[PDB]
């Protein structure tokens, strides 16, 4: 889908979460949620707060 902009640093902290680093571009996988994403990072996806990621449309 689209790429979002990792505003700040991320580390999981739940098995269905991945880690990202700010500055990280990513691909959005799926954005039906107000409060988590799932996203694409270097071979793993999973979620983040939709909060700390920004979209580039």
């Amino acid at each position: 889908k689209e790429l979002v902009l990792a505003l700040y640093d991320y580390q999981e902290k739940s098995p269905r979460e991945v880690t990202m680093k700010k500055g990280d571009i990513l691909t959005l996988l799926n954005s039906t949620n107000k409060d988590w994403w799932k996203v694409e990072v270097n071979g793993r996806q999973g979620f983040v707060p939709a909060a700390y990621v920004k979209k580039l449309d």
